């Protein structure tokens, strides 16, 4: 599996959606998940994300290790997301703000 860490939230630029071939993320109000028993770790979400968030399993920074359990929780209850769209609005200003999952949105 990827999965999606830190540096999504409050930014959810969404552009990791368009090249997945099997459309396993899945949608939050601020953040997206990648479903892990969908994911064929094709990889080719890692270089689209401009906020550098996405990671392979075995490549997650220490520090964000709880995103791998959270990516496959919320898997299951958020809908799927499959089409590009507009980032939030003041994705800019959260890009590369750290400890943001204190504002994780369910
Ligand atoms: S690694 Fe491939 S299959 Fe997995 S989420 Fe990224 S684009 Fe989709
Ligand atoms: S910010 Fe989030 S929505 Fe996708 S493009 Fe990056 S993982």
């Amino acid at each position: 599996a990827f999965v999606v860490t830190d540096n999504c939230i409050k930014c959810k630029y969404t552009d990791c959606v368009e090249v997945c071939p099997v459309d396993c993320f899945y949608e939050g109000p601020n953040f997206l998940v990648i479903h892990p028993d969908e994911c064929i770790d094709c990889a080719l979400c890692e270089p689209e994300c401009p906020a550098q968030a996405i990671f392979s399993e075995d490549e997650v920074p220490e520090d964000m290790q709880e995103f791998i359990q959270l990516n496959a929780e919320l898997a299951e209850v958020w809908p799927n997301i499959t089409e590009k769209k507009d980032p939030l609005p003041d994705a800019e200003d959260w890009d590369g703000v750290k400890g943001k999952l204190q504002h994780l949105e369910r």
